[PDB]
């Protein structure tokens, strides 16, 4: 167990005051990792810090560039081309210099899943991109029961009060979600339940996809709330296996 | 108005490819005014200069409280008992270097709403939190119709889902909401007109608030309530949101 400071309880007084107490020292306890630190996991991450979590893992290969602005958290002028993953780690160091944060600059790939989760996490946000990455990382905490958000695509979509949770199986107007179903059947041997579920918690929009007016667009008002709601089922998830005991 | 230099295509390219080429100048020649820093109006700011508003009027007075951490974006260790306005002007500046920030070092009063409005703006985003300012801000920009979005309590909520717009008149579980109404009609006439709005555009909740008992638990019951960034963050969002789709449909009708 982590103990909270003095300090701790000034920053996140309101944490507490929110989700109350026990939770307090359950998200201290938390060691969470957001794989992706982009137009979702940045803000995510951001989230993470904000809501005292203790320890938590950033997992992205990627640089901050002028074109991330109008999305990220981390792209301001003084911080293109220093790599992501880090900026977002001192960042999150400034909003709680007690918080434990780990930096791996690299890529998910079917390889390194493995060694990657092995430290054993409370929970995964996965916010990655690219869909064969997003694959190898999904199949991995399925088949392992490591606790996970999956985040559909974010871009296309100006409605933020549109944005919610259902099994990936399930998610509608979503191009990248539907493509990860397609690989995680293909490569992985992931198929539906009887049920017809694949186990899998999604975060998407049922708003229909906006095309482009260099891919699709994308607004912080909506990418950041895919971000924020795939924080929220987390923690609500775990309070209540906490309680379930 | 703004002339697009190269730079601002660069940061807002993927703007332009959401919302098209019309609303980029649009959104560059706008004029938008944030009252309230805090919790809602820090991450509406943000968004803002996020998406290329050109101009960004800051209203406040407070400084960065550490106890700021859990919902506010400017909450930074290296940061507080600065201006929290000026902290985020100086943020927008990193964001798009070519924004036009103003800062007021003042809160809104009845006796000064005014000034502060008579400069003009597309719209007005109301993020404060006491009610006898809030409600001489709105019935002011109701009056005068100056674009405003308004958002009832975001504190003692958990679900960013269930954030929503309506008509003040219509909002539910938001007690914010409700003294507003009452304060609305008290001080400045303002009731429903026959359809039942009030013609003022709220962002809110549906969601039953979280209250902290003395044993350290909350109940939810339909200093004060605790709050989380994904909810407050989302207010000031779904804010901004909301107001450029009005803009747009202004500017598409001529
Ligand atoms: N395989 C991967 N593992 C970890 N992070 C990734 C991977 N593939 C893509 N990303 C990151 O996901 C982020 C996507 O953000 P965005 O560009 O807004 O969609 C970027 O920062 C990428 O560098
Ligand atoms: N009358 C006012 N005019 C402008 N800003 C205000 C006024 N009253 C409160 N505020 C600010 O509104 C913000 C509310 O933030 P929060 O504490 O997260 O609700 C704080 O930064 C306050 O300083």
């Amino acid at each position: 167990s982590v103990v909270i400071s003095d300090a701790w309880r000034q920053r996140f007084g309101g944490t507490a005051r929110l989700y109350g107490e026990k939770a307090l020292q359950l998200f201290a306890d938390a060691h969470i990792c957001v794989v992706g630190i982009g137009g979702v996991g940045s803000w995510a991450a951001e989230a993470l810090a904000r809501t005292g979590i203790g320890a938590i893992t950033l997992i992205d290969m990627d640089d901050v560039c002028v074109t991330n602005t109008n999305r990220q958290i981390h792209a301001l002028r003084d911080n293109v081309g220093l790599a992501k993953a880090e900026v977002m780690a001192e960042r999150i160091r400034q909003i709680n210099p007690e918080c434990r944060v780990t930096v791996v600059d690299d890529f998910v790939t079917p390889d390194n899943v493995a060694q990657y989760m092995s430290v054993g996490y409370s929970y995964v946000i996965d916010a990655i991109d690219s869909v064969r990455p997003k694959a190898a990382l999904i199949a991995y905490c399925r088949r392992n029961k490591i606790p996970l958000v999956t985040t559909g695509g974010a871009g296309g979509q100006i409605d933020p009060t549109q944005i919610q949770v259902t099994d990936l199986a399930k998610t509608i107007q979503d191009p990248l979600a539907a493509k990860l179903r397609e690989r995680l059947k293909s490569d992985f041997g992931v198929v539906k339940n009887s049920k017809g579920k694949l186990g899998v918690d999604c975060v998407f929009s049922t708003e229909a996809l906006v095309y482009p007016q260099s891919g699709f667009g994308a607004a912080t008002m909506v990418t950041a709330t895919f971000g924020f709601v795939a924080v929220s089922h987390a923690l609500k998830k775990m309070m209540a296996k906490a309680a379930r005991q």
